[PDB]
RNA sequence: AGGACCGAACCGACUAAUGUUGAAAAAUUAGCGGAUGACUUGUGGCUGGGGGUGAAAGGCCAAUCAAACCGGGAGAUAGCU
RNA sequence: GCUCGCCGGAAGACCAAGGGUUCCUGUCCAACGUUAAUCGGGGCAGGGUGAGUCGACCCCUAAGGCGAGGCCGAAAGGCGUAGUCGAUGGGAAACAGGUUAAUAUUCCUGUACUUGGUGUUACUGCGAAGGGGGGACGGAGAAGGCUAUGUUGGCCGGGCGACGGUUGUCCCGGUUUAAGCGUGUAGGCUGGUUUUCCAGGCAAAUCCGGAAAAUCAAGGCUGAGGCGUGAUGACGAGGCACUACGGUGCUGAAGCAACAAAUGCCCUGCUUCCAGGAAAAGCCUCUAAGCAUCAGGUAACAUCAAAUCGUACCCCAAACCGACACAGGUGGUCAGGUAGAGAAUACCAAGGCGCUUGAGAGAACUCGGGUGAAGGAACUAGGCAAAAUGGUGCCGUAACUUCGGGAGAAGGCACGCUGAUAUGUAGGUGAGGUCCCUCGCGGAUGGAGCUGAAAUCAGUCGAAGAUACCAGCUGGCUGCAACUGUUUAUUAAAAACACAGCACUGUGCAAACACGAAAGUGGACGUAUACGGUGUGACGCCUGCCCGGUGCCGGAAGGUUAAUU
RNA sequence: AAUUCCUUGUCGGGUAAGUUCCGACCUGCACGAAUGGCGUAAUGAUGGCCAGGCUGUCUCCACCCGAGACUCAGUGAAAUU
RNA sequence: CUUUAAUGUUUGAUGUUCUAACGUUGACCCGUAAUCCGGGUUGCGGACAGUGUCUGGUGGGUAGUUUGACUGGGGCGGUCU
């Protein structure tokens, strides 16, 4: 749940928790971890490409299975999970043959519960079908875009697709960007929205707190010399040009999609 | 519980005096700040010059930085001393 | 050699890194040493570093590097698979004592341990570049149980005091002993056992996992310390003989208990929190391909092997980095006594030093300090500097406030010593004995002895009892910034930079974007509650008017318009 | 006003006397709403101002303890010219 | 030879479809005890995309350079035949 801190320093006034007992107080499933080394934003070139990475706790990979492909197998649900490599939380499944999972936790999930997977599973959150069988105007998240290699989107805390339509071996679907997407009907999909909802509410409070989420600080470029960046210097705070990105792009309502390739997928685009 | 409090080690360097051919090519003495954290530290590793890195001062990159050092073009050019 | 003085959480002791003979002895004093020098980290010569158990090498891997083929690229070459290297990490085993002018867990003595090879004997399902298990892991906090170690008592030995007194509730010293083997406790985790079945673990599997039953509750794993053994020994203050007073043989007393007690061990634990906490091998198992009167495996005994390199010495410093025998810098381990909350501070122990020019004089002035009549910031750009405050407990404490704070607000009182309460209380510790007992490192009882606050009353000395070192000045109005933090190494620590939070915008994944002639990588093993970029800068009340200009985003009727033809 | 040239603006408070400071006025040379506006407890080695206490900061220096200076012996520089 | 409809062929435009080039940072199999690469099967896209040559626009993102003289100092101003 939401739970507000009490101002007991400088750094607890406007802190807020999302607190779930629900959550496994104890290890994950080694069989199903990985080394996950941090980068720092750099390259097999040693370079910094993408900034404001650095630091941060340690962290291990779970292996989740966002294929489930394993069809005509029941699987309970053992028990939630916390994952630091995504927003969302992870659900530990056991399936009668004996082998474990991970997988992504929907809204509606606890422990017990049964899932299932394939084209005759049963239209309740948690089973995954092809969006053929899916019936129109659904919430689904985990979602294909080609079959079979895995699940591409809605994957966060609690990020949703609905299906609007399905005109042939291909299914419109408005994605929580609004983007309104068409893929082909047999990417499978997983039932039901992905359950940390309260994931958005939460509220640092400090700056050690984004430290923490490997997040470096992030300088602006007003205040930061000519030669450093367009916007540079000026005695005081000048600013007297337009918005741009380091490398001189706008970055202030230009658009930069140059696809050309997948613009037929894409039916309305957003806003 | 705490980027919580006082305060040693440890890390820092706000004031003053001294020193200024110094003990020292930036220190000493007396005080000062942080001191479970965005902390500190050892070892090893990666990023190479119009490039790197930078909680950004044009700061740092071997006592050298508004474009390092070594060699080379090279006996540059110098209507100036 | 006798005194004095200094450090003693080091200015002591042991190492790494680094250096590389500076180590020890003898000899020499030109040069080196900021003076002299018989001395020296100086010169000359000689001697000195002994390992199956420490370390390296080795086996395993991290970041990362190289990289057969391969992909890419004018050439050079770049990225990278299989692989192979790479510790700062994981992986078998030795302790005490004695000894050299200089080395030792390396030599000697004593007592042990580990991994392999071979052979014999007995009993046997063995087998992997594969599966599984394990190795294997965070921060904080809480105690409890222990030890290191210390104090006191007792015991042994010695002593009876350079000056009054000191045969006693006196003084000094010592009272030490390991690994290993055996016991398996305090205590922590775990429910076991048997049989059947199975879409899983790339194939298989008696293993893992899962399912369903039956039968039992005691089964097992981990585990400091303690005790016993090790040890009829060793060491041992001191003695008997030699004694070149340089030291060597023999002998050598007591060698217990209680209390206190760690930041160390139980603890890779328990509890708890979010920021959710390496890998691989060794090791334990599983079977497959394959091999079965073999081979291999297991246990026991015997025997052999355990190579190679390092080991001196300095190591907060005269030996490393700083041109110096330079107030500098340099990572880890050991952590005594009194007082104390304390690894602060003061005085000491062990131990180590007095800092490689001295003597004398006692002017100005300079540096570092002490005191100060009366006044008390009149000094000055400015209370710069200095002075002052300073501790514990009780009492008590404002505006304002985000109700946490402000706050140690401010302010006020009491602190010593002796005696009594109480021949040392409360409390803590806990013996003998008794009772019980699954007869054990047990339980209960028992309270001996040891240790030991705080408080009250009374009395007493001093100018002064938080007496030393140590150790907040306080309060009021106000600007900026929310805050903790970060910054111009070497004149600027700030109202600047970050910051949480807010907003705009881009980005549908072969994402945008970025590094790259490219491959490819990062973004991300992420998927719009996400990532990037811009600006603002907690929170609170708000964030108004203008799209002409520039830019961005969209739209089209027309005009204009490139190569091309 | 970290913004106000004229300017020590005007009035008041504080002082024996206040170009600084605090509080109102508005005549904003040339504030202004996310290159944010106005408030804001707490915080700050932050800027400015007023108090108590404190003192050699000063009136106005005086004495004393030590290291140099001075003399003797030994060693023995430097910028400059 | 002034004139104009159904054809054949001719090429051009718009639209629809297909697959065979090309693409696949989709799945599966082998090389192979290998998330590289290659080959193969299939699926999805599909003559689009993307690359090459030419070409227009944009282009301080990055370079190489210019930015006068006289002058009762220079600059501003004025001046230059």
């Amino acid at each position: 749940a939401v739970v507000k801190c009490k101002p007991t320093s400088p750094g607890r006034r406007h802190v807020v928790k999302v607190v779930n007992p629900e959550l496994h107080k104890g290890k994950p499933f080694a069989p199903l971890l990985e080394k996950n080394s941090k980068s720092g934003g750099r390259n097999n070139n040693g370079r910094i490409t993408t900034r404001h990475i650095g630091g941060g706790h340690k962290q291990a990979y779970r292996i989740v299975d966002f294929k489930r492909n394993k069809d005509g197998i029941p699987a309970v649900v053992e028990r939630l999970e916390y994952d630091p490599n995504r927003s969302a939380n992870i659900a530990l499944v056991l399936y009668k043959d004996g082998e474990r999972r991970y997988i992504l936790a929907p809204k509606g999930l606890k422990a017990g519960d049964q899932i299932q997977s394939g084209v005759d599973a049963a239209i309740k959150p948690g089973n995954t079908l092809p969006m053929r069988n899916i019936p129109v105007g659904s919430t689904v998240h985990n979602v294909e875009m080609k079959p079979g290699k895995g699940g591409q989107l809605a994957r966060s805390a609690g990020t949703y697709v609905q299906i609007v339509a399905r005109d042939g071996a291909y299914v419109t679907l408005r994605l929580r960007s609004g983007e309104m997407r068409k893929v082909e009907a047999d990417c499978r999909a997983t039932l039901g929205e992905v359950g940390n909802a309260e994931h958005m509410l939460r509220v640092l409070g400090k700056a050690g707190a984004a430290r923490w989420r490997g997040v470096r600080p992030t300088v602006r470029g007003t205040a930061m010399n000519p030669v450093d960046h367009p916007h540079g210097g000026g005695e005081g705070r000048n600013f007297g040009k337009h918005p741009v990105t380091p490398w001189g792009v706008q970055t202030k309502g230009k658009k930069t999609r140059s696809n050309k390739r997948t613009d037929k997928f894409i039916v309305r685009r957003r806003s």
